[PDB]
């Protein structure tokens, strides 16, 4: 654990402290005849790393609704706010996800920061049902089916396997 | 930030959820719709590392007199006990240091968990007060303050500087 330099109010001293440990801060710097203490952060506040500071760092704001936390605010850290699954960021809040409609499928997946990328189909593929996540399927192969194609798919639908 | 595997009790899905940093701990796990929640260690508890688990680990016994906190028991440590200063560890419990005597001085600070180690004044240096901390200290040099030795110094006492 790393060290810090103070100077001892009654002799003037300039000591090398022991740093106290992220999540705490130095509550009585050491003197020449006894150890620092270190106390936890109260609650409300953070500190991130090994320092030898006298009070943490206050955390901030509460997330604005529909935001959410995907970190909380505690001894190590800050809240950290995030729009919640489903939705993304845009400029002032949050956004649902486009959804991909039938014939089309995410092609590339919604983050809390973009949005979903979606693109039509593409031939052997479809896609049956409305979704901000799923992803066109392959057409049930009807050859390795031992079966034949009854009616072909479409980007909606499956094709459809039998026989005759 | 790490992840952490996790069965999801309502649908028996695999979820991968997002770790809590130390500190915290995962008081509500994710779910196919909702990110995990982290909250902070109660007072009493600790976690060392990112994890997924859903307590933090309990704090050790209070150190037992006259050992003290090197570290206190915070979210991110368990409390980390010893002797105080100027004593060392010896088996039970803490002995005070050595106290090196006139006419010798510290060859080897004293640690928490060593004694002292004491050497005889080698000629041309002294220590004039009983410690069990400071080193033997080399004469005054007579010549080099343009005077000369009136009196020779011994392993407790400085050389005496002067003229005719």
């Amino acid at each position: 654990i790393g060290t810090y330099r103070h100077v001892d109010r009654a002799t003037g001293q300039v000591l090398t402290c022991d740093k106290c440990p992220a999540g705490t801060y130095v509550s009585e710097h050491c003197t020449n005849t006894s150890l620092r203490v270190c106390s936890s952060c109260p609650v409300g506040t953070f500190t991130r790393h090994e320092n030898g500071i006298e009070k943490c760092h206050d955390c901030s704001q509460p997330c604005p609704w529909p935001m959410i936390e995907k970190l909380p605010c505690a001894a190590l850290t800050d809240r950290e706010c995030t729009c919640p699954p489903g939705m993304f960021q845009s400029n002032a809040t949050c956004a649902p996800h486009t959804v991909c409609p039938v014939g089309w499928g995410v092609r590339k997946k919604g983050t809390e920061t973009e949005d979903v990328r979606c693109k039509q189909c593409a031939r052997g593929t479809f896609s049956d049902v409305p979704s901000s996540v799923m992803k066109c399927k392959a057409y049930t192969d009807c050859l390795s089916q031992n079966l034949v194609v009854i009616k072909p798919g479409t980007k909606e639908t499956d094709n459809v396997c039998g026989t005759l």
